[PDB]
């Protein structure tokens, strides 16, 4: 069995186990700020930042046809300081081709280049979308399961607890092909759940990079924070 | 669309929207005690209690072949006062044939008569099992999805937070046929998730009774409490 796992209770600056891209940075306080925060403490618009684990993950093997089961957990907080314009754009946990660089920002969340369903993306993602684009359901924020497109195959609205820490659990059972995600706000006790069938063999390459990506809006002050406090991951390829 | 829903933030004695069976009873404090608590405040062994919603639910229609999506949420607490013998047996959320009376107690949780996979049970259940029977995995407690048998098709171990309130969310998406359940302990922040594919058309009759059942052990003092604080349910049959 081929296993891989990591667990960051907090982030330490200078760590070489994480690849920071775009605006992403680790603070001295141990927080991973996916998108830029200005000198005045306000989140900057037109910002995109990602963080990829430094080792690729063996998700499936073409030879034996076996696929890995995996689980990831992370805590984040989003703060929306302005009433107008509408805050944007959100953050997303994703898996895709190795050696990737950030894509388009804004509503594409740093992982897509357009709104088409393209098999060449080879990307699986679980988004926490805060801005309603024309390809989105009208309710925001919402959790969404993205398969080769920013147009989710399944969506679940949730109420943002402004600036409060949200705990997320995403689990994939290779046997049943079910991807199930849970979001809990300890502050209010709110629990949201979403699940959908996804056969990763039809989506992802055998080896993938796992990461988190965040983006702020295309217009002035259409922004919010995308802070991550911890992140753990584990995958097992039956072999 | 045929919809049905209920929501009990707390329970009131004398309420005629709930059918109490066996040892189940609602206290003046508004708590639903599934299993008996003695005069000295200790949980009694050899006890079985159930509570069914007073109206049957239309889960699927043979004529059109459509099936309902549903969701239930409830809060409970289990207290295990003795180190020996091992506490037993657990509680379970279930759906089965209308007009049912309690079955065998103990490890059968008041809903089964033996440990066979029998299609005549026509029962779907999500158990919170505290005692390891020969048909159980060795880890207890565990969440389990039961389909026509006490031998779960899927199990997930969890750590009991003795006497603390656990929040449960069980959701069934008819389109994908996924039954996903979540258990959260606000006290410790623990989150457990379990999902499996279940086609209710192959399991349940068109009309079902929904309920909660609990049972204590077969030997002296093999007991624990099975207290429920709230319970809501909603189902929608696309029509
Ligand atoms: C977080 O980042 C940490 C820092 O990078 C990770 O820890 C490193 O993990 C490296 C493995 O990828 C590991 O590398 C090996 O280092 C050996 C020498 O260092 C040890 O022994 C020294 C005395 O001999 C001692 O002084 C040190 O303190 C260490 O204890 C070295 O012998 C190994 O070489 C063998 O294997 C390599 C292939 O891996 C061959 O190329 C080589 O011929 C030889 O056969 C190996 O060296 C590394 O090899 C590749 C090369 O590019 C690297 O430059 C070279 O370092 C390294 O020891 C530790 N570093 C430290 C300080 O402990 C950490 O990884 C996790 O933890 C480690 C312990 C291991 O269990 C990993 O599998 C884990 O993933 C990162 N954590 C996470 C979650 O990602
Ligand atoms: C929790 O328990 C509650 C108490 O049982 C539930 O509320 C009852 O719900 C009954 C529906 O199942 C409802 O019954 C109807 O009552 C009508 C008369 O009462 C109202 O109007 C009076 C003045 O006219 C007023 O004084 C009262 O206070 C009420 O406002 C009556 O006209 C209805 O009869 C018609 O329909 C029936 C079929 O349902 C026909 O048989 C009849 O010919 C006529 O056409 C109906 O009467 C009931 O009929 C069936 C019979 O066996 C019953 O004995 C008879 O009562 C009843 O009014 C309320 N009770 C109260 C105090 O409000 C509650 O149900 C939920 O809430 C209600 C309001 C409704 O929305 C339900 O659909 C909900 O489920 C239970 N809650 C839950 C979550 O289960
Ligand atoms: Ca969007
Ligand atoms: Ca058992
Ligand atoms: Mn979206
Ligand atoms: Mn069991």
């Amino acid at each position: 069995v081929e296993t891989i796992s990591f667990s960051f209770s907090e982030f330490e600056p200078g760590n070489d186990n994480l690849t920071l891209q775009g605006a992403a940075l680790i603070t001295q306080s141990g927080v991973l700020q996916l998108t830029k925060i200005n000198q005045n403490g306000m989140p900057a618009w037109d910002s995109t930042g990602r963080t990829l684990y430094a080792k690729p993950v063996h998700i499936w093997d073409m030879t034996t046809g076996t696929v890995a089961s995996f689980e990831t957990r992370f805590s984040f907080s989003i703060e929306q300081p302005y009433t107008r314009p509408l805050p944007a754009d959100g953050l997303v946990f994703f898996m895709g081709p190795t050696k990737s660089k950030p894509a388009q920002g804004y509503g594409y969340l740093g992982i897509f280049n357009n709104s088409k369903q393209d098999n060449s993306y080879q990307t699986l993602g679980v988004e926490f979308d805060t801005f309603s684009n024309p390809w989105d359901p009208p309710q925001v924020p919402h959790i969404g399961i993205d398969v080769n497109s920013i147009r989710s195959i399944k969506t679940q609205p949730f109420q943002l607890d402004n600036g409060q820490v949200a705990n997320v659990v995403i689990k994939y059972d290779a046997s049943s092909k079910i991807l199930h995600a849970v979001l809990v706000y300890p502050s209010s006790g709110a629990i949201y759940t979403i699940a959908e069938i996804v056969d990763v063999k039809q989506v992802l390459p055998e080896w993938v990079d796992v990461g988190l990506s965040g983006a702020t809006g295309a217009q002035r002050d259409a922004a919010e924070t995308h802070d991550v406090y911890s992140w753990s991951f584990q995958a097992s390829l039956p072999e």
